């Protein structure tokens, strides 16, 4: 046309450039938005119970207290136990990885092979050590650093909780479309807050089902697969399928094949069960994130906002395609994100 | 629709844009804003009484040079007590560290117990030596470099002091819609200013009653505990809470239980009395800051302006609040930080 | 004219400060943007296969999942024989850099000359060893760190080919014009999807062929050889001839001139039938890339997006020409990068 | 209202963000707008010079070109001067420091003292030392790197000289209104022209009066505290009050009280009469600076342009007001900065 | 007026944001943009040449390949040749370096003196010593690890000149009025390609003149000196001046004055008949830079583009100011820059 910068040009354009500064925004403002974020959820998920404890006729702020002594103290006593049982895997790792390593020497001498061994040596590495070392790392910065920033999460979410009472009053008094589509009649955190509620209730079950089972198979280190499994069934399919894998490795390189093979069909059943209770138990409408846009949203997610991004994504894109469903001009996104 | 890009959505985006630029600006220009901001405060605190002793027939310059050589004095004097009691603190920490150290050690055996020792050792390390190692470095850091900017911050309040007569000559010749809506007839910083009165006499008397009653009990640095609650008084409900630990700790692991107890009484009766004498003395508004926005507002203005952006946090949020009250568009958020 | 700042004056800057906004976006995600470009680009080109293998009545996630098993496990092979090969023209280099670098000292006595010898012993240092190094050190990384990423884009194609299934619905069911310029009945990933297809067939055939023929000139790592021929052959005039030559240098400076010569005669039939099968079996478009705009494409997307990016540049150089196409304001780009 | 985002929301927020923006560009551009700045005020003070010498009938080439040759030479000259006077001060620094820290000592028992000595004993440091070493760093980072700046600005300003006579015809050929609200027949740098000429004459005389007088009071650096008097003239009330200080210093830890108090007392008597002759000589205007912005602009300049942004803060902050002034919108923050 | 932002206001601010960001965008893409650019004035230089060889029935693939291996080879003897001159150099710098410090000593007891002599010393170890070190660095930087890049640039040079013969369709197809502003019938790059040409031609000139005249006055690295005079050819008047400066010095420094006077009036000769070809020969329009406009630029282009920018400063400020000259808000500014 006689100009070439269409004034549609210009809207596309400043669009792109405003959401990539708002991104280099919350990627250079991580360290507030994700304890906020998560202090949020949790928040949200324990006020349900605050509520119903309520109901049975107890002070507010006392039902708060001592919920919030109890989780503090609970998390305590996790990080011990968490650095001992840490610490104990350290010191036992490379025997069981010499274990693994001699089927890979076995195995090497292939009729008519041309490769070598020691690449694969460097893989195996990666399989059994390395990626034990990176969980030593990461786990290990969390109970070494963690408690500076726990206590400060654990007292957001008191205050959240305690102000919870007068927040409807606040919502009631402000109109303001954009809020009602975020948070009012027009539900669009209720949405969310049950997802998280339903979806925390698995979690638990699943953990305690896996930590229940894996005593009954006696392994060591049965209470931390548990809580990994737990900590990961927060990502749909991927979550799970992963945390199934070091019980497994640990299970197989000690002890052999047929309890591995039933240790991992025990992990099936909960799965399947739990691919079977959690849609049909209550939420039919099964929160629609295609597979691949879990995935995606993880690696997105965990990207900008950090590791714990990871953690949270899921209902963090659930939140955003909630909110861009009913905007008249994003509604096509949000159909996108959604599964069918 | 048939655009993707609403018009309202780049009103929405370009906003938040706008936002968090100019939040990078803020966090970027802060050892400005802050000594700025500081002066403003701190002029507004004094003003008052300059105006008083102007009444008594005193000239407003040699009034106002006097009163700043009283100030700096006073704080070149208290610079050098907190030198000395802070050093006697740093070379006295570790005794009653191992004497509350000795009753972990007795209670780690407890009847079944399944954890560790150690990373409660590590924990009670956060409880009495590391958080006072970082005030340590805090305070110590403050005495070390702080008389670079000290001066600089007394400077400007000097100025600010000298030109304060002609100000409303300079408001009053200039009409211009918004800043009237900040400070004018339509009061936004006679709200804040009375405010900040109010709180520091309290804070002051809190202070005092705070150090004389703890050398009533001769306990060490009573002076040091009457200055932090003094400090800590501006953040309404956090700040004396945390402000009566330490002297609690002390007296506790050196004296012992029924004193510890009386001193928390003691502390318990000052912040209700003052919990009852700050609302209904003046400023029976009670400047409506809920809780948890005190909190939000307190880790928000702490993390951009840096930690003396934590002490001016609520002073500055309530002029943020003031200021988007009346505005047509903003009254929405206004309302929301509100408290009911 | 009276106000200097033009409306168009302001569209043109603006379009262009946020261009650079959006570019410095993409510079700084690029840890992201390669991993997901590229894994889009290779679900593209596995799509027909997994497609045809469907048409034989195969599940559809058994097809592709056997097909990951396969690919991911001829990657870590050719990982471990790239480990080999390289570890052994690492020890083996130098020794044919004093053969090449003999003939300089033997030329050097031209008569009446005048420069010296040591900057062109620079110079060949640059031939024969640094541009070895430098290949050396960045094939080295790759194998080194790449398994960790390397991963996690395998998986990235897997999660896109399982859920290529239902994203027909999804478009259909979004009409958004935007999105039909970019991928619908307006063919705009249509066509690059089989420009894909058909250069992958190309490159594939080419480093198949390179391979053989090497290996009937019994030369060192002509599996390495051929293997670069392939990857290089993406860039369409460029790759092919910077390709031919780390072989000729080889055959050279090991055997000597005429066997050199048949060589580089086998790459020029290489690459003229393939300059002659690849315009007329299909594609007879000849997607319209001047050889200019290529290299500055490969530059360009180099520069920002990382090395990988020179090897996606191409197809994204055409992604963004037929995008622009179409689009009414941009047509004029879009005619200033094709060819004539 | 029904949008919270008001169209005024987007003007304020707009404005405010372009502003972050431009000052995030003249601090990252300080390295070339400093020396600019710095060579146009240059350039304006030395152009009546010129012009007069032009009256004389001497050519203006010719004229400008001796001048800058004398500037130069005198500035090379004073550089080895202050050399030679700076690192004489470095060596004998610490003598009086002692000489002053005795009577800290001597009044240390204060009776009924409570506080310590060692902390006074850093401020002491702060005072005599501390400073000493600041200036000391900054003065020798000049005399030691700026020969390489000083003689590119030097070069700039002949540059300028040169090309001001064709200048006239090229303002007068082009109206382009905001131009002529810059420096035009609407005068707004004949405005500060003439400040600036006005005040380097006072200023100049202020540095020859005192380096005479302390010369009649043989202390030594007498020239090197009449230069920096001369230097800190430009600052209107603090530079010359924070300029009297180190030579009453001086003769105080040196010679005693009696003189000392003449010396401060010829100081006074400079800084009356110069404030009775700098207003009435001309410039009645006494260009419109309140005390307070004086100090603000000072602290703003020289944090943005960095150390010499100080020097030229005055000028500079001048030339905004008085653009502001005649804007129509902007006119309000013209009389903000104004004093009355 | 009753709002304070005007729309002006923001056309202003808005226009200026969007400039600081182009150009933090430009100084941080300067490794794109300087070889591009670069490659673009090469190709306009070589072009004629090219053109006039196919009008002597010559293929044009031909002609530019030979002529680039022409280029390439020239360049990589050129640089072994300045390695080794550059060399002797360095080995050879302080020798004359004493030589001209004993005058120095010489001159120091000036009758009735002041100042010292080592800060003049390093005065002079600034004149003969460190601006010879950081001619040296600068030299020594290029020739080391230019090679990486003057290989890159060299290809972008060929491609450009390849693809010459298509691109008039090209422009001719697409009207764009911008584009035609830029560079078509309405001509703005034969404007800086004719200025380009015949500059390029008198620094050859220049450059060959000079070599000859020291060879005939037998002075040591005469080539390196006629080089050097080429160079700086193209920086208008400063440039000649700063090159005839270091023969200058070399030959007083070793021979004397007499013969330095003549070799002094031989570059006065040459830049003056070049001050009397230049111009009247052809491009009597005489390129519009005033002189401060012409160091302006050369510093403005030299900050952000890096070194080279320096060097090609010159012709990408007359780019600009064509540019500008036809736009229609813009031409004020183009007059500001042309000269009178």
């Amino acid at each position: 046309a006689k100009p070439i910068i269409t004034l549609n040009g210009l809207k596309i354009v400043i669009m792109l450039g405003m959401l990539v500064i708002i991104l280099c925004g919350i990627r250079f403002a991580a360290e507030i938005i994700v304890p906020f974020i998560l202090a949020l959820f949790i928040a949200v998920i324990l006020n349900p119970l605050v509520q119903h404890m309520v109901r049975w006729r107890v002070p507010r702020v006392l039902a708060v207290s001592i919920l919030m002594t109890i989780i503090v103290m609970a998390m305590v006593l996790l990080l011990a136990y968490l650095g001992s049982a840490l610490n104990e895997l350290t010191r036992t790792l490379p025997q069981y990885r010499n274990s693994i390593m001699t089927p890979l020497q076995a195995l090497e001498p292939l009729l008519q092979r041309v490769g070598i061994d020691v690449s694969v040596d460097q893989l195996a590495h990666y399989i059994d050590p390395n990626a034990a070392m990176t969980l030593l790392t990461n786990l290990l910065t969390q109970l070494s650093n963690a408690m500076s920033s726990i206590f400060l999460l654990l007292l957001t979410v008191l205050f959240m909780l305690l102000e919870v009472p007068q927040l409807p009053g606040k919502f009631q008094q402000m109109m303001a479309r954009p809020v009602e589509g975020m948070a009012a009649i027009q539900r669009a955190i209720d949405s969310v807050s049950h997802y998280l509620v339903l979806k925390t209730a698995i979690s638990i079950i699943t953990g305690l089902v896996a930590w229940a089972m894996l005593a009954a198979l006696d392994v060591r280190f049965a209470f931390v697969w548990g809580l990994l499994a737990f900590a990961l069934n927060y990502i749909p399919n991927i979550g799970s399928v992963l945390a199934a894998i070091p019980p497994i490795a640990q299970v197989l390189v000690f002890n052999g094949f047929y309890e591995a093979l039933l240790v991992l069909a025990g992990y099936l059943l909960i799965n399947l069960v739990f691919g079977n209770i959690l849609e049909p138990r209550i939420m039919g409408r099964g929160l629609g994130l295609s597979t691949l846009v879990v995935f995606l949203s993880l690696i997105f997610w965990g990207w900008l906002l950090g590791p714990v991004g990871m953690l949270l994504s899921v209902p963090l894109t659930i939140i955003v395609k909630i909110a861009l469903e009913q905007t008249a001009g994003g509604q096509s996104i949000a159909v996108l994100l959604s599964d069918l």
